[PDB]
DNA sequence: GACTTGTGTATAAGAGTCAG
DNA sequence: CTGACTCTTATACACAAGTC
DNA sequence: GACTTGTGTATAAGAGTCAG
DNA sequence: CTGACTCTTATACACAAGTC
């Protein structure tokens, strides 16, 4: 959590003891990793600071067969454990994401939509950990990546199999911290057998309910079991503007709005395989006449008895959206389909260590991140704090305490082009990053003066 | 030619005699292309420096219906009319672009494709003035836009009408300077009424041949009357090595190739109108068997009697590819077709004013060209050559000149990215451009410590 | 000298993007 | 998905600065 | 101790992009 | 269009640095 403002750094802490078979791919590894970071979202040539030495072996590195790319991510992933021993409670985001290429390389990828589509590439299956407490992100635990076959018949495994896959892989490599973690999926995850595999390793888990099911002890679907059960209480939750496109193309507004919702939970026992759970149900009250009511029922290993309790699950499941953050990060933020690579192998080597950029991306906010009075040296070099201080100066807002780190936030924030459109004083990753790489930039010319002037010599 | 590096002093040159009705909206205009120019390809919130006052001055002035968009264009190009008193002969290469939109706009904006097409747009005829001695970019002259209507039958006038009009403008805010100017034009403007109107006008030119015509005097096409004038002598071009995707998407190579031409000219009279001018045919000598040969046959008021003069016309026309090359800058480079302006006035006053900003982008590049030994203190402050020699310590190439301007070209394109993988010495002006502001925005930090320590101030 | 238009501030929100 | 933002257009008010 | 793989340098070029 | 580039993969050679 502390090696990360330094790209050189965070690399060799991400990925210095990858199993690679060679030491010397290894320490490629940590310099190809750190050139990346310092340069996310560009290309590696642009990353190699016109050293050809530099570009030679990250391209040499991309390309070598000796080099597994599980191994990279297997390397990163260990290293989350490592920094997951800090935290009493994680959350472990799941989910899938495509990454979709289109150059001649992607005849050999696999499908994506139809098999006619010139869009081909991988499914990739992550699992994202979070720390419960504060929702800051710790990293990737887990990825599987896969090509889908032009004919479902040619599958070696059913695409179902994702989720205990994933936590299989989370189970082994968090140990005896899994008791710790729970696991975080939508609608998709609610199967079965997943449901059962959880349960039967005391795993715990909220996942958004998609069938109908019974439970046992009423004879009744869940939602009308739950919706029997007494009120615990309500909630008001503010859904903000927005414009949305659908599949067709078609455009029309989301208005900002205020729903209130009631609040229901109980124990169930499901029918198939005699196993039982808990499940939260929150249903809008009073839904406007020309509106579907929100309604989200959840399922979990969590107590859900009290209002605090439900509430805690309810509040668990907002935090699902943090890994389609990452998927944003990955792709338009570090690049992984900008990737031009001419052979599967060399792309898949690339795109897992971006997979790691991306995620330093979210943290690099979060390090930044607004009940205290801190001060900016927390978080930022002397010269960092002197530089950005000349920059922002004027721009200081007047609920910014002087030095502070909500002003740090604010000014590399500002650097980086945030404008705050909305008024909720929240600037996105990218321009955090922005401003970052700009301060940084700027850092440059601010320390090559610093070194001239104390070498004695006449500026300008 | 001067006012160019400081963004603020090249917007004034370019905008401050715009007639706009309110000596306020000039001045918001030079302000607002300062600002989009030092932030080249750059959003209008993130050029706007934090500055509030700035967005909604920007803001406020693309959408005012008092400013009009062609007065905006007429002011960038009269001073393009004023620096072209500076040289002798001038291209005008003149050709067609389209600005293609997909946001809800876009409804309101031309056909580009089909009727059913979802990208819509308008379409551009631009003039582009380069010096006929270097080649150098001198700015816009012109510029049509119009939207294209789904039926041809409500068109109010031809699009062949494009060069007429192109030259009608041409001609008017040149003045007497016309006579300097030799237009450059592709196949499309192989028309009987173009060629007529500017031999009526004494007006020069050199335009690709298209249609085959009849010679009067030989009663033959003129490809088989110019195959039978007296050898003038040869040449030999280096085709360079490109990937190609066709119309459907299909992939291929074309590698590297040396070609050999023959060289003919001669006077012609074209049978309708008997108009008489001048034609120089370039045709390939022993082509490859598998391969197209090449054939360029131009029409030209220029002379061609020597070898010398048939070269200077196929040299002129080989420079028709920088037009396209601003319809890059003006797109990828500067942003056209990135704005999301939601009117259609609104998105051609925005749109208009980065046109100037694309010609910029390729002038930055331009002045620091690579037969002299030029120091960098003529294009460079010397705080920016400090700086860039703290900054391209150690990356100097033997073939550079320690502090000259060919050393400043390299170093700046090294801080761009660039390295040189087709071993031509030649960087993009995308490279140069991202070079150029990082030393820019690196300046910001350097002055920073200069400043602090000026004022005694103890730096970190 | 009468009337309209721009600036800078605070506030609000529809449109668009990537993700999907 | 109750996403999480940035880009764009817009309003009132109190002056400043234009035009006719 | 014998054999293979990486580094840094010089050279070459196919693949891809935007433009079209 | 005889575009003008950047991104990617590749080769030889002479060592350095790995593995088995
Ligand atoms: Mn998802
Ligand atoms: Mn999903
Ligand atoms: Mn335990
Ligand atoms: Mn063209
Ligand atoms: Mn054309
Ligand atoms: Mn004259």
């Amino acid at each position: 959590t502390s090696a990360l403002h330094r790209a050189a750094d965070w690399a060799k802490s991400v990925f210095s003891s990858a199993a690679l078979g060679d030491p010397r791919r290894t320490a490629r590894l940590v310099n190809v990793a750190a050139q990346l970071a310092k340069y996310s979202g560009k290309s590696i040539t642009i990353s190699s600071e016109g050293s050809k030495a530099a570009q030679e072996g990250a391209y040499r590195f991309i390309r070598n067969p000796n080099v597994s790319a599980e191994a990279i991510r297997k390397a990163g992933a260990m290293q989350t454990v490592k920094l997951a021993q800090e935290f009493p409670e994680l959350l472990a985001i799941e989910d899938t994401t495509s990454l979709s290429y289109r150059h001649q390389v992607a005849e050999e990828l696999g499908k994506l939509g139809s098999i006619q589509d010139k869009s081909r590439g991988w499914w990739v299956h992550s699992v994202l950990l979070l720390e419960a407490t504060t929702f800051r992100t710790v990293g990737l635990l887990h990825q599987e990546w896969w090509m889908r076959p032009d004919d479902p018949a040619d599958a070696d495994e059913k695409e179902s199999g994702k989720w205990l896959a994933a936590a299989a892989t989370s189970r082994l490599r968090m140990g005896s911290m899994m008791s710790n973690v729970i696991a975080v999926c939508d609608r998709e995850a609610d199967i079965h057998a997943y449901l059962q595999d959880k349960l039967a390793h005391n795993e715990r888990f909220v996942v958004r309910s998609k069938h109908p099911r019974k439970d046992v002890e009423s004879g009744l679907y869940l939602y009308d079991h739950l919706k029997n059960q007494p009120e615990l209480g309500g909630y008001q939750i503010s859904i903000p503007q927005k414009g949305v496109v659908d599949k067709r193309g078609k455009r029309k507004n989301r208005p900002a709005r205020k729903a209130s919702l009631s609040l229901r939970s109980g124990r169930i026992t499901l029918k198939q395989g005699n196993i039982t759970l808990n499940a939260v149900l929150a249903e809008e009250i009073n839904p406007p006449k020309g509106e579907t009511p929100l309604k989200w029922l959840l399922l979990t290993s969590e107590p859900v008895e009290s209002l605090a309790q439900a509430l805690r699950v309810i509040d668990i499941y907002t935090h699902r959206w943090r890994i389609e953050e990452f998927h944003k990060a990955w792709k338009t933020g570090a690049g992984a389909e900008r990737q031009r690579m001419e052979k599967p192998d060399n792309l898949e080597r690339m795109v897992s260590i971006l997979s790691f950029v991306a995620v330093r991306l979210l943290q690099l906010r979060e390090s930044f991140t607004p009940v205290e009075s801190q001060s900016a040296e927390t978080v930022l070099t002397p010269d960092e704090c002197q530089l950005l201080g000349y920059l922002d100066k004027g721009k200081r807002k007047r609920k910014e305490k002087a030095g502070s780190l909500q002003w740090a936030y604010m000014a590399i924030a500002r650097l980086g082009g945030f404008m705050d459109s909305k008024r909720t004083g929240i600037a996105s990753w990218g321009a955090l990053w922005e401003g970052w790489e700009a301060l940084q930039s700027k850092l440059d010319g601010f320390l090559a003066a610093k070194d001239l002037m104390a070498q004695g010599i006449k500026i300008g």
